[PDB]
């Protein structure tokens, strides 16, 4: 076959159009170079492109014998030669994640909008999800050196109009992502459990006032925890345990948790909470690496103090590059998702940085941020989507 | 919004046309639901699911504004009440990998016959190659106990139309597969290395008889290892070092190496060759495992014997265990490749387990089988697009 030539099916989607089709391409010199075909609610497109006989594709005869079949059955078919044409379409550059309850028409039309005004052109848009939000994919092609304007514009439309916008790159490489480090207050776990140590104390106002001051930036992270952990001084040290029952995950973090184990994830926290809160919470949750900060005991008893090495925002960051190294994977490949000001420096450092129902100050250094209470938009972010998800589980 | 309205947009790809539409839309009470778009060689299909307010649904407005914006630019849209409609298609069961050199259109159209006298709908076809050979998925959903018929029936399209079909588990667990094991000899390596010794003893002519014996499994491995290893009885060991010396990687082996490298994914051989000339070459490579049996040398000079224990059929199924255990990767996330009745064991051990330019007692219990001398192809059957190696790769 010598010459290519163009055959493109539309209309509304009927059975057996596809193989009818290549049936028909058979009695003639045909061999296939590249085939797409999708069905959107109810609308077949079959593009078809081959190479054939030179004397074939200037005769009327292979022309006849497909417009025949397909205009029969209902659907509409073009033929034309090629030569010039693209034979399989390009990657795409980046993918683009919009998430909302609800992501009104104003809102997408807004990002596409943006879009457009980069030279960005838009490959291809599909549903990722249907609960606990609206998800919608838009796979981009990126002119080089405009992604840095489209994160930016794309952010200014999130916080307009009220949905989380995440544009990703969608490499080979950049998109294997195998390790993942949670912080745990207010992001896979509900609350802040130094407030909840310190309302035995009856202190629960002095801490969360100066919690929220550290987690807004406003606060050196250390002198922050010495005085927090300060109100704690006296407390019997069984204490620990009580709070530490009383722990809730945050909605859907089970289900993150347990889709990262099937992708094959390494799964780890950093925190600047207590090790002996987290160690049995993270044995529980079955992950692979825990580094937390350690309360002081004399005596059964808390004095007031954390034992150092204090882990702050610099630390977060080199437990991480720790964790990295250890499991063997290379710091592109590696996703960090804290929600205070205290996972700054992790999150930079990460592949990818997912600032979770976070204070201003992460937002605005975070790849990509979330504000919807349920942790497992988490993996809508790292190409799942709902579907997925609940196949997998019924498996069980 | 009460009430759910599907807007189907459909004609020539013209630019604007998604962003008029939902700026359009959002002088309605518009929430979306659902958005699927894609281009495919210059056909539009735009497919949105939106709830608005009731009121706006039963009023000609909503459809007069859409229908005037769409129509005037040159595209087609219908819009419909829905309420029943599924909002999100579900995941597709099934992938299906079609690799030709050429796929006629009778090839295709036989793939397309059998998929659809087996109850299997076709959710989306695409390009994954252009070379080395043409490579074409199709992303399916099976009624459930039906995949064994349909694997058979591919089987048998495969055999009669001269091309390579595949059928793969499309799971979110089954295919993040993180581990593969390529056999060296006639896989990843041009060639058997035994035979290459041989030749040094003026034995490749008995050797290489047995050698074939060996791999379409007429012969027990250890015995045909026995009686092929003796023909090398006196020669000096330097011979191991020029053969290895000697040695051509598979046309395809770094390409396919370095992309699995990107994915993360953990490299190993097993080989029922030897130790000393593998060794060094997995170094080469950076592979993570290997095994091979060991020839036996007395006074820098081989015995003709190997020292045990022998690397047989099982012990390949063994060695992969082995090494996926230690790296942390259930069996079902595994790969191995290979081309000859050694490997049979180890490929129905792993979760996907590929025959490469086999004999026929590996073919016929493989998952999956390439007849063309590209060893890259094994990337496509891994969900890997030419597209995107290219890119990757001039990233450099
Ligand atoms: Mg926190
Ligand atoms: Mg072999």
């Amino acid at each position: 076959p010598k010459v290519s030539v163009l055959i493109t099916v539309t209309g509304v989607d009927q059975p057996g159009v596809t193989a009818t089709l290549f049936e028909v391409l058979s009695r003639h010199g045909v061999e296939l170079l590249n085939v797409e075909q999708v069905v959107i609610r109810h609308r077949l497109t079959l593009g078809v492109l081959v190479c054939c006989p030179a004397d074939v594709a200037d005769g009327p005869a292979l022309r006849h014998d497909v417009e025949a079949a397909i205009r029969k059955v209902g659907l509409d078919v073009s033929i034309e030669r090629s030569d010039d044409v693209p034979i399989i379409r390009e990657p795409s550059t980046h993918t683009i994640f919009v998430l909302g309850r609800p992501i009104t028409a104003a809102a997408f039309g807004a990002v596409a909008r943006e879009v457009a005004a980069l030279g960005v052109n838009i490959d291809l848009i599909r549903g990722v999800s249907d609960y606990p939000v609206i998800g919608l994919e838009l796979r981009v092609s990126v002119p080089p050196g405009a992604d840095g304007a489209l994160r930016t514009a794309l952010n200014r439309v999130s916080s307009e109009e009220h949905v989380d916008v995440a544009v990703e790159d969608y490499t080979l490489e950049r998109r294997a992502k195998r390790l993942i480090v949670f912080d745990v207050d207010s992001t896979l776990v509900q609350g802040e459990v130094i407030e909840m140590l310190a309302a035995k104390a009856g202190a629960e106002g002095q801490v969360a006032a100066i919690t929220d001051a550290a987690m807004r930036g406003e606060l050196d992270f250390a002198q922050s925890l010495q005085q927090r952990v300060a109100t704690l001084a006296g407390l019997p040290a069984t204490v620990i345990d009580e709070v530490a029952g009383q722990l809730e995950l945050m909605p859907g973090a089970r289900t993150t948790l347990r889709t990262l184990r099937r992708l094959g994830y390494a799964c780890g926290v950093v925190s600047g909470g207590f090790r002996r809160i987290i160690e049995p919470l993270a044995e529980e949750l079955m992950l692979d690496y825990v580094a937390a900060n350690e309360l002081e005991i004399v005596d059964g008893t808390l004095t007031g103090r954390v034992v150092g090495p204090i882990i702050d925002r610099a630390g977060k960051a080199t437990a991480l590059r720790e964790f990295a190294q250890r499991a063997g994977v290379p710091m592109a490949q590696t996703v960090a998702v804290g929600g205070g000001a205290n996972d700054i420096d992790m999150l930079a450092a990460a592949g990818l940085g997912i600032a979770f129902n976070a204070k201003p100050a992460l937002r605005e250094v975070a790849d990509a941020s979330l504000s919807h209470p349920y942790l497992d938009t988490v993996l809508f972010l790292l190409g799942v989507t709902r579907g997925e998800i609940e196949a997998a589980d019924a498996i069980d």
